[PDB]
């Protein structure tokens, strides 16, 4: 909302576990971060297969969406990488 640079220092973490925020939207830059923890971004979601996640995410809760760990994240490169995929598989997929 204001002073986005204050969060740029919060993404300096590495090796912790965060959760996807619902404050963001699909097909418009998916962002995944914590209230004061790290923050992520994904502009590649601007393509989508057929439907927009704007609705699928509208069903989630406050701060609910996904769950993973943040190991590498750049505010200038906008490159976010999680280890949730290396941690273990799952019975479902987002």
């Amino acid at each position: 909302k204001a002073n986005p640079w204050q969060q740029f220092a919060e993404t300096h973490n590495k090796g912790d576990r965060v959760e996807g925020k619902i404050k963001s939207i699909t097909d418009f830059g998916i962002f995944i971060g914590l209230d004061g923890g790290i923050d992520g971004l994904v502009h590649l979601s601007d393509i989508s297969w057929n439907v927009a996640g704007e609705e699928a995410v509208r069903e989630y809760k406050k701060g609910d969406e996904i769950a993973a760990v943040v190991l590498q994240v750049d505010a200038e490169r906008e490159r976010i990488s999680l280890g949730v995929k290396q941690l273990a598989e799952d019975p479902f997929n987002n």
